[PDB]
């Protein structure tokens, strides 16, 4: 698929939130957070809501082994490809990343574009991804490599341009070991962001580039890319994701001017989205919006979820206007502040209007 053509294809995604990148001191465990061990039946019935595509954070951390070789333990690869098997075999779209991995408040982050030995980060990175290409190398192009997650250095003013340089290097490094490994990796598309998936600091004059593609296989034409450009959204904050009932509405439909926020509005989302779509777009890179949502404020108002569903379906509508994937983010908590919208103790849906929003928003 060309870079128009994969857009249509990937549809509407869902997040395998709070699983694979769960991690509790340093060891990840699909479980630390809450969330049942993956079965294929979530998938399945993730899939049957019409869903297209399945994001699945994965960490690493103390599950990888010492310097030089850095080996990935084996059953934690061996777990990751049967949880992308579940969504593969299934004839999804599938994207597995480094997650925890990448922030400097996770016990055992170590990807971090403000450490001080870069050579050895950039090593470690290189062997890491070496050994993930490696295990998935004959997996079609419904498998898509993220190279990263949410990577900056904390602060969430302008991005340091020493930096932003060594995040440009990680998607460099990524790219190129890719490609290098055997069979579909040379040819597959790889998904990298910018700064914290921030869309401003990504499109604007802060220091991203993109990185190039040398050692891709030579069937991919030279006019084409086969590299996507990752942002997440959110905004805006005290609506989404600020765990309080000061905001819980948002958009037009907002019935109370006290419980809407100021700014982030229907405008907002606008000029954010077209300004991918202007930048990245237009250059025949597709965009990921690898995760949106709002959280679950219906103990502070009893209307939130009307604006859970309209967020959802603005969202969902301006990527699909824009050309541009909307990934759902479903972290599998069904309660105060919770983003799930299935119970994934029993494969019941407990948001069907948040789906049936999103559903509407892809046509
Ligand atoms: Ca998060």
């Amino acid at each position: 698929a060309d870079a128009s053509q994969i857009v249509s294809e990937m549809g509407a995604g869902w997040n395998l939130g709070n699983q694979l990148e769960a991690a509790v001191n340093g060891t990840p465990n699909e479980t630390a957070w809450g969330n049942p061990t993956v079965t294929p039946e979530l998938i399945k019935k993730v899939k049957a809501a019409g869903f297209k595509s399945i994001r699945i954070p994965v960490s690493y951390l103390n599950n990888i082994g010492s310097a030089p070789n850095y080996t990935i333990n084996a059953a934690w690869l061996n777990r990751i490809q049967q949880v992308v098997d579940y969504a593969y075999n299934e004839g999804l779209y599938v994207i597995i990343n480094i997650h925890g991995d990448g922030y400097n408040s996770v016990q055992g982050g170590w990807l971090l574009v403000n450490g001080g030995n870069q050579t050895a980060i950039k090593e470690k990175y290189k062997k890491v991804w070496q050994q993930i290409a490696t295990k998935f190398s004959n997996y079609n192009d419904r498998l898509i490599f993220e190279s990263m997650n949410e990577v900056f250095d904390g602060n969430y003013g302008n991005p340091n341009s020493a930096y932003y340089t060594n995040l440009n290097a990680y998607n460099q490094i990524f790219v190129d070991t890719v490609r290098q490994t055997g069979g579909n990796n040379n040819a597959r598309w790889l998904l990298v962001p910018g700064w914290n998936t921030n869309i401003d600091y990504t499109v604007g004059n802060y220091g991203f580039t993109l990185p190039t593609d040398n050692y891709r296989s030579s069937a991919i034409p030279s006019s084409q890319k086969r590299i996507m450009i990752s942002a997440h959204y959110y905004s805006p904050w005290d609506f989404a994701g600020e765990e309080n009932g000061n905001i819980t509405q948002w958009g037009a439909t907002s019935t109370n001017p006290a419980k809407k926020s100021t700014w982030g509005q229907e405008d907002y989302l606008e000029s954010q989205f077209k300004s991918m779509y202007d930048k990245f777009v237009t250059q025949g890179y597709p965009v990921v919006i690898g995760e949106f949502g709002s959280i679950d404020k219906t103990s502070y108002d009893s209307s939130n979820n009307v604006y859970r569903a309209a967020y959802a379906k603005a969202v969902t509508a301006k990527a699909k206007k824009y050309k541009m994937v909307p990934v759902y983010w479903d972290n599998g908590h069904n309660g105060q502040h919770g983003f799930a919208l299935f119970n994934r103790s029993n494969n019941t849906v407990t948001q069907q209007n948040i789906i049936n929003a999103i559903m509407q928003g892809m046509q």
